[PDB]
């Protein structure tokens, strides 16, 4: 169960089972522990209101692949086959499912969300005979109890060479906000005049299905295809039409060429790696949290993950800095065109951010704790992060100048790097409060560290502030334009305290609480504001044992192991690297949740931080704050042999470190 | 586990666990596994698209009652409880579940359906602490998916005496058809000025709740009381305020008034009862039986039960012969009020049975085989039973000859009993074709055994037309009109067809094929046209072994046990008794599912078939085609030592029975 690009599963438990998902960056989809079903569809960039938080969600949409098998006339369910697996396939993001079903057959599926074609997903089944049988195939299109006011609708495509039958519904999200579409087709080996008939059947409110018979003789191979397109009024004006267009495109374009393309573009995604040596269980989680990453973010897009990617509904689908500085630097590094997305996310937002910004009483730009379709605030108002946890400002800030640090992009800095870094200076200038020592301080916020909420003076707040003023007056510099002197002063002042112990402290009302998750502990990493790594070790030592093991998001851990890597002391690196997600796991695929023993996966913000601890941690990998990569002193867990990194920066490096 | 009264379960197991029902014929109740929690509740006469078959159904409602339990702010779970049971006590339908969190405190949670007030729900909440202790306690209103357009809503209703807190939420059916609206109360003992404050919160789109705390001292019980009122507009013009005015209604009557107007109604339906000496598990099997159906009917209305009554959407909540045939004989016999009901439901919808035959090309009333709101068809249209199984006509004109013969209320003869006689035996003269032998056909119907579809002279199908001829013929000359003289000479031509063997023939493409339920039995129980008792022999030794063991509903096995009681045979007789319902139970209260090993329960047509078997069959009471019941031959199970029946017919009769 331990293979470097696979991820396997004998006989799924459904009693203790967290599915595993395929992804393209626009359609997820949450393997069922039952044959040839799919848990959960998401689209990405579809909000409505839906339940939790009275605020815009993702929604549930179509299991638009669940597909019901019966051998002469003999329903396939999980208590009558056996030697049933599952397998992911990381390379290309293949969900396979095989079994036998008694003496007659071997049943192989593998599904995909197709990497080129972010609206369209395919599952291909083979079916391998032991003695002659009769299949019935049925996919059946059900209305999620999400939408409403669904149709269900069929007809058929035909010219001279094809018949090309589709099962097609519209529906709406709760307010009617959004209109989704859906279209199905099946996809045969043998031509228009031998291939079966498809009959169509209508008879629930909330269901349609396409079905067919087919007599197969022992010992033959036979093969179909399910071709589906799923996408919404968000994503085109015409979706119905739309995903009809697809489903057809797709099936002119036949199996073989789509999977090529799909192969194509995850093959160009798998040139950025990391190889790990002498720990396969660490090359699998390595290989599982960037290919999470990869699944839940397109390069040529303006999406941004929430910090569960396209695993589900957490945390309403909705962008946290979770992106900006948790799964945005990896990214970055390995991909720049992936984090050019999760940056056009916010450029495209920053109208909503000054709006938000003005609304509040302040300048400029002010980026909202929780985003989602226009930018504007989308925190539940019962939670006082939305109101008052101002550091996201600062983190969109230090995205868009790291963007422009590695890839150099100067035509980039001035058309939307500049615009972002002017309005979030301009926000921060408003937000301090200069006292009777000429200090600047920033008053009344929720922390990094959560649990202190509506207290002044937050450490890694002002420290975000600090390099927001920075940046912006050094992008003014690049650009030969006049940054207001006030940046430099404001920077130069915002205060950061040491308590009598000789730690930072994490605001003006600690002393020595139990914290939520890493704050002052991020002035050394990410943002570099103390390089001393005697007050690095300080911090470390006394915040360390400040996590309690419960309701601590995999926020922390990852930090840890990155600075312990960066002083060079390996068996702590490796402890914290551990201690960061193989706590948080579920089986049978060990994807993460947001806390230890928790039961909500998958925390992609979780695999930002963990992939960090190893690129910039372990392979000693940093943004240069004059352009470009560098690299700085890492040690290797003891038990790692070699760790080799692929891909990095824009001259496309390769890093091999060893003992 | 086998008290006569109560159905008991020690710790239920999620994993393996069938709710049980309470409920006062208007809302059903659907205890869930987890403490404090309902699984479902069912508003009768509330039906809009939805699901199943594409046609209206029964909706899932508000879980009105949930509630949340926290002691010193530490939730319960199934971790930190100890000592759980659930109990229903089936003399006054409370649902009780009892259980001790960690070594602190005991929880006793009582729920009714109230009796009295058709649309009035309440649960009483006891806690008992053994140390002082803080609860928190909270109500849950969250919005069903099966609902739209909801709003959420709480205010204080005061006067110098009284707080009344309401939380209301108010929604639609999925196509908007009906408006449901919801009101609860906490009843306190304290008085105003001593009761908790009550919080609202309304954090989710689909989800409120009100909330209080309170101190408990050591050795104190607690006591407080919900009120929910759930209503529709298929019930009143304006739900929204109706639901607020009967909840404070109920809270200023308080829970003692309640409680004993609930038991005082209760009492009342246990005056007809049945008493088995010498088998504690059929007196508690036979008790549960009563229990559903005096649950799942309404004396003084015109609502008649669907086959699983108020336990959930089992056949989309309509009404079929299921009543007619099953459920309504043993209630006209105890309980002629709620017989009353059943027919009136019927009565009602005359106009809708006569706007049928016009569209079907017929005379008079054509009664729908699925009937809702309207009385129209509601059969799903891929069931060929909606267009072809013409016999539910014949059943109504049946159920409604017998309520006369029972009662003898010629008032109500005239004014409701021959509209529908006539009219439906005016469809029957309209149905018949006059054949070369001067015979009378009905051809093209799907059969009582509905496996045999859109076949020729269908016995039970024929037997209902005969009995709807002669009983309209019977009603014309009681109440002295004049009925068409051609009624007389079809009923007396109807085929009815024997095989070379001398078996009756279920139709005349029958010869040995296996048959889904009893159909020509049926012409023995109930009908009657085959009296001869080697006849009724020959045909039980022929069909008998017909019906499969599965995907067989329980619409025969009590027929069988019936017909051997009237032949005296007691082996035989309590054979098919015990084989009617024991293999169709689920656990853990022996709740009746509709086919052996089947799992949708509660199919309270079983119930009303098994409870002929017992009242009609063992205890040998018959409706007399003169009037009134009389008491035929029978025999006793061998084990059971004593059957009493109380409150038969109109005179209120006990009938005991002895070896």
């Amino acid at each position: 169960h331990q293979d470097p690009w696979k991820l396997s599963a004998d006989k799924p438990d459904s009693n203790n089972y967290y599915g595993e998902t395929v992804a393209n960056g626009m359609i997820g989809i949450i393997s069922s522990p039952e044959p040839l079903k799919v848990k959960e569809v998401v689209l990405a960039g579809t909000y409505d209101i839906y339940k939790r938080g009275r605020v815009s969600s993702f929604i549930p949409n179509y299991n638009l692949l669940n597909m019901k098998l019966a051998f002469n006339g003999e329903s396939v369910q999980t208590y009558n086959i056996n030697n049933y697996k599952q397998e992911l396939d990381m390379r290309n993001g293949a969900f396979t499912g095989s079994f036998q079903f008694k003496d007659l057959a071997t049943v192989t599926y593998s599904y995909y969300a197709l990497r080129h074609l972010p609206h369209c997903i395919m599952m291909v089944v083979n079916i391998n005979t032991q003695k002659d049988t009769e299949i019935n195939v049925e996919n059946l299109l059900e209305t999620p109890s999400s939408l409403n006011n669904q149709q269900n609708y069929f007809q058929n495509i035909t010219n001279t060479h094809v018949n090309i039958p589709l099962l097609t519904s519209v529906a709406f999200t709760p307010t009617g906000r959004s209109k989704i579409a859906v279209s199905n087709t099946f996809l045969f080996d043998e031509g228009k005049k031998l291939q079966p008939e498809i009959l169509h059947r209508m008879n629930d409110a909330d269901m349609h299905a396409m079905s067919f018979d087919k007599k197969i003789k022992a010992g033959k191979t036979y093969s179909f295809a399910l071709i589906g397109s799923l996408i919404s009024s968000d994503h085109i004006n015409d979706p119905y039409n739309e995903a009809e267009r697809l489903t057809i495109y797709a099936a002119l374009e036949g199996k073989s060429r789509l999977l090529n393309r799909h192969m194509q573009e995850w093959n160009s995604l798998w040139q950025s790696d990391i190889q790990v040596e002498g720990d396969p269980q660490a090359q699998q989680d390595i290989r599982s949290m960037l290919y999470h990453l990869y699944s839940f973010t397109r390069k040529s897009t303006s999406l941004s993950p929430s910090p569960m990617g396209l695993s589900g509904l957490g945390y309403n689908g909705h962008v946290f800095w979770d992106t900006e500085i948790w799964m945005f630097p990896p990214m970055l590094l390995l991909h720049p065109e992936i984090a050019k997305s999760m940056i056009e996310y916010r450029y495209q937002r920053l109208d909503a951010a000054r709006k938000k910004a003005a609304i509040y009483g302040y300048d400029g730009a002010m980026f909202p704790w929780e985003s989602a379709d226009s930018g504007a605030e989308e925190t539940p108002v019962n939670a006082l992060t939305g109101a008052f946890e101002h550091h996201v400002t600062g983190d969109v800030a230090i995205a868009a100048w790291q963007y422009y640090l590695v890839t150099g992009d100067k035509e980039w800095l001035k058309e939307k790097g500049w615009p972002i870094l002017k309005a979030t200076a301009e926000f921060w200038a408003s937000r301090v409060e200069k006292n009777d020592k000429g200090e600047y301080e920033i008053k009344n916020v929720v922390a990094a560290d959560e649990w202190a909420e509506n207290i002044d003076n937050n450490a890694y707040t002002n420290g975000t502030a600090i390099r927001n003023l920075q940046y912006a007056s050094k992008c003014a510099t690049v650009l030969g334009v006049i940054a207001p002197k006030e940046w430099t002063l404001i920077a130069d002042k915002i205060l950061i305290s040491k308590m009598s112990n000789g730690v930072t402290r994490e605001h003006d009302s600690y002393t020595d609480q139990n914290i939520k998750q890493a704050d002052a502990n991020l002035l050394a990493y990410p943002l570099k504001l103390i390089t001393d790594k005697e007050q690095i070790e300080r911090d470390l030592k006394y915040y360390q044992t400040k996590i309690p093991q419960s309701d601590t998001p995999a926020m922390t851990q990852a930090i840890f192991s990155l600075l312990y890597s960066r002083l060079e002391d390996s068996d702590q690196a490796y402890h914290w690297f551990k201690d960061a997600y193989q706590p948080n796991l579920n089986p049978p695929f060990r994807v993460i949740s947001e806390c230890k023993g928790g039961t909500n996966p998958y925390f992609s913000t979780g695999a930002g931080g963990v992939l960090q601890a190893v690129i910039m941690g372990f392979g000693g990998l940093d943004i240069d704050a004059a352009g470009g990569i560098k690299q700085v002193k890492s040690v290797l867990p003891k038990n790692w042999k070699k760790l080799t990194i692929t891909g990095i920066g824009i001259e496309k490096k390769t890093f091999v470190l060893t003992h």
